[PDB]
């Protein structure tokens, strides 16, 4: 209808992580990192244009409109209040994440994940020179789950000081409902361990799951919990580079913020807020028409996987716009699928392996494309499966 | 026909730091931070709006069509040659600085400044937890001169095992020569410090004087040396938030971007990209025109206050827009002072003070805006002050 999700922009020649490889193999269809293939809302396209007009591009602040906009979002969206001096921003989650490691654990120290995990979770821990502790899921009716039992045991054997929530999960898109959220900072609260809920998928829940926002659990779970998230996934607008922590509690607010600045790392670019104040001011109907979109992309991926390719375990996501595939029924290794679906399927999927053991002989797709570029991703994906 | 130096885009909507006060207090006139008030040379502007036009604002990496505008624009302006492979690019080189110490030095070393200067130099030491020099530049016959004996001392005494150097040096606005760069460096071979030279003025040199970049002193230097620069002082382009590290040995190089991944700071904005690469490819005629209308305004400071102010002392710059002032011959302390230009005068100035205890008593003023606007700002700095 108004907004256009029927055709993609024409990426090639403007540098893009996404279709880097496309660029000299033009037979290769990305569907991996989480870029969206469609255009923009049309409100940051001028937002954009107009920052132009401003004629002169020196050093900006996070306005009050700014600050305004981000507490208007967490109220209306996900049901969460709280003062605009709680709100840091960052001019992405990936830094915040190091920040939050470096600033409240020391070397050595255990930080738990949950695992598989994004990539940049275990990596962030262990070139930080913090023990890694990767609390693994269980797989259960195909949708991962928390084993409380070995939780408890991760953290106590291990003496957690952190743990890095991905609330929605990804990969997998696992929207965990508010029991599992209590549950988890129960422990927390027990162990005495700080707890960061990377929450940057949040507005992307699908399928009637509701995400639910980390400290609204329990009006105590600011005592030891931060919330981070950005306008970027939700708006396909990664390369604007801005993102915030939500931090009630005023001393790991202050900790937080005292390490960005050890770190000179506290300035966003001008574009960066721009971007992001204007998305939240005027994406929720694109937002709406995007949700819909992406249920019949991935009601169709199930479908059409369950017809041409029954052995192959789909994940259905609760959440985000990205499946996780299993062929552990194929008679494959993990590098034999890596490079069946890459050379012979000319398809590029996230390798699961990435995102820890749990991922061998898995891959993960992005379904945020035109259905007819989701139909062709799928149909190249069981074209070469073997017997 | 002709490049804007006459007259000023208005800034008073945009949450601009340099315009933050006038916002609340419109008697208020800024000449503190170092944002130019001219429109920005028009190609980038252009870049800006043609990045909107991509439709799709997701993740980019550096092109090598980027790395190779700063390759031409370091060997073409600045004769100085290097390997693409070289170039390290970081949202800032503030940034860069504290990723610096943190990777070329441990908790507790000791790290040498030449003072005063540049605030955020002698905080990364302090908030980083290195022990600070600092090395206080003595002043003759109206510029800063560096003292080699007590240098040496200052290296020796304090096992220094990393100097930050400002070059040209902000404030003042030295452009130091070949001789004294190439004294600097043999001591830091002979007692084996490395130096990081902080060139973020270099296109920025002025009545004839002459950057000469770090590397291009000796051969040798880029053995225990690198150089950091940018595009957003010479093009006024800050908000942009792009800059890089030139660091032609392997091991700092590594050192550096495993720093720099370490702390989840290896990523830059798409139009800090962009912009850059814009600004190094049509920006040469734009810059020398600048350079014409800076030397004016310098020139008129200095003779309308040796008439209007003869008591104070102004440290003419060979480089940078920024004029060091030197009110220490009235009978005002440092906070009169401060008081006297801002509630008084109506004139923002950065304070002296911030740059080190050689500040007391100084202000500095900066002068890249329309001459109409100089001439106001000075006529205030003159207007009360004591007999
Ligand atoms: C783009 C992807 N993930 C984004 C992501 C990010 C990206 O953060 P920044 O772009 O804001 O650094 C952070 N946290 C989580 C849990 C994420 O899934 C991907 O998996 O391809
Ligand atoms: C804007 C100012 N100085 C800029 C500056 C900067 C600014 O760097 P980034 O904006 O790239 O972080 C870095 N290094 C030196 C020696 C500098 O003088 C000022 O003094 O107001
Ligand atoms: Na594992
Ligand atoms: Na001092």
């Amino acid at each position: 209808s108004k907004y256009n999700f029927q055709t993609a922009p024409n990426r090639l020649s403007h540098h893009t992580y996404k279709w880097k490889e496309t660029e000299t193999d033009p037979q290769l269809l990305p569907a991996w990192i989480a870029d969206m293939d469609f255009e923009v809302m049309p409100e940051v396209k001028q937002a954009i244009h107009d920052y132009a007009e401003q004629l002169v591009y020196g050093y900006t602040y996070a306005s009050d409109e700014l600050l305004q906009a981000v507490l208007d979002w967490e109220k209306s969206e996900h049901q969460y209040s709280f003062d605009k001096e709680d709100i840091v921003f960052v001019e992405g989650v990936v830094p915040a994440i190091s920040i939050a490691i470096q600033a409240f654990t020391k070397e050595g120290e255990a930080v738990l994940i949950n695992s598989p995990v994004y990539p940049p979770f275990a990596r962030s821990v262990r070139l930080n020179n913090r023990k890694l502790v990767s609390n693994s899921l269980k797989e259960e009716n195909g949708l991962f789950q928390i084993d409380f039992e070995q939780l408890e045991n991760d953290i106590v054997e291990n003496d957690v000081k952190l743990y890095l929530l991905c609330n929605p999960h990804n990969p997998g898109g696992r929207v965990w409902e508010r029991e599992v959220l209590e549950q988890i900072g129960h422990l927390c609260q027990k162990h005495h361990v700080i707890l960061v809920s990377d929450e940057i998928h949040q507005d992307l829940t699908l399928f009637g799951h509701e995400h639910v926002s980390f400290n609204t659990v329990s009006p105590d779970f600011k005592d030891f919990a931060l919330v981070l998230s950005s306008a970027t996934k939700t708006f396909n607008i990664a390369g604007t580079k801005n993102s915030y922590a939500i931090i009630e509690n005023p001393t790991l607010c202050a900790q937080f913020k005292h390490q960005q600045l050890v770190n000179n790392h506290h300035e966003v670019s001008s574009l960066g807020y721009i971007a992001t104040e204007t998305a939240y001011r005027y994406g929720k109907p694109w937002l709406v028409a995007l949700k819909a979109v992406l249920e019949e992309n991935i009601q169709f991926a199930v479908e059409y996987f369950a017809q041409e390719a029954p052995r192959l375990k789909v994940m259905k996501p609760q959440g985000t716009y990205l499946i996780w595939l299993d062929f552990s029924d194929y008679g494959l290794t993990d590098d034999a699928l890596f490079t069946l679906l890459h050379d012979q399927a000319k398809v590029i999927l996230n390798r699961g392996s990435d995102y820890g053991s749990e991922g061998e002989l898995h891959a993960r797709l992005n379904i945020a494309a035109p259905k007819s570029l989701v139909e062709e991703i799928c149909k190249r994906i069981v074209c070469c499966l073997p017997k």
